[PDB]
C-alpha cells in the first residue's frame, strides 16, 4: 500500500546551488552529522539504481542503512532515494522514498518541495511514530546540506 506526504522548506540559496550541493550529500553529511560515520557504494555507478551502505549511531549504538538510488532528473532540480534495509527501515514497511525538489525562492532563495512515500507490506499502514520520523529525516537532510552551502559560499 503506499501512503504520500508533503512538505515544504524554504531557503535563501538558489535551487542551482542546493541542488549541486545535494548530490554530494555523500560526501557532505559524515562531515557535518557526527552520528554519520560513512556513506558507501555497494552496487551501481552513483546515478538512479546504485545501492549504498551507511554506518550511522542512533543513541549511541552502531547501526546500518541500506539506500537506494532512485532518480536525478537535473534540469527539474530533483534527487530521490529511497530507504531498503537497516535500522531505518520498519519491519511493516517494503521501502520508503524520499523525494526533494527545488524550484525558486523569494529574495533569491529557494522552496524546497519534500515527499515521503511510504511503501508497506500487506495493508499495515505507517505508524504516527513512523511518519514523524521520516518528517524529521527529511527536513533534516535539507537542513543539513543547507547549512553547508550557506558555510561554504566559495564551491557551490
Ligand atoms: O540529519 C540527518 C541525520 C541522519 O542520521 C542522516 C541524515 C540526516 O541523512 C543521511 C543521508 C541521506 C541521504 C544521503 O545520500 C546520504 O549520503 C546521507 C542519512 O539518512 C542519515
Ligand atoms: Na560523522
Amino acid at each position: 500500500g503506499v501512503f504520500t506526504f508533503e512538505d515544504e522548506i524554504t531557503s535563501t540559496v538558489p535551487p542551482a546551488k542546493l541542488y549541486n550541493a545535494m548530490k554530494d550529500a555523500d560526501s557532505i553529511t559524515p562531515k557535518i552529522i557526527d552520528d554519520v560515520k560513512s556513506v558507501e557504494i555497494v552496487e551501481g555507478n552513483g546515478g538512479p539504481g546504485t545501492i549504498k551502505k551507511l554506518t550511522i549511531v542512533e543513541d549511541g549504538e552502531t547501526k546500518f542503512i541500506l539506500h537506494k538510488v532512485e532518480s536525478i532528473d537535473e534540469a527539474n532540480y530533483a534527487y530521490n532515494y529511497s530507504v531498503v534495509g537497516g535500522v531505518a527501515l520498519p519491519p511493516t514497511a517494503e521501502k520508503i522514498t524520499f523525494e526533494t525538489k527545488l524550484v525558486e525562492g523569494p529574495n533569491g532563495g529557494s522552496i524546497g518541495k519534500l515527499t515521503l512515500k511510504y511503501h508497506t507490506k500487506g495493508d499495515a499502514k505507517p505508524d504516527e511514530e513512523e511518519l514523524k520520523k521520516g518528517k524529521a529525516k527529511g527536513e533534516g537532510l535539507f537542513r543539513a546540506i543547507e547549512g553547508y552551502v550557506l558555510a561554504n559560499p566559495t564551491q557551490y
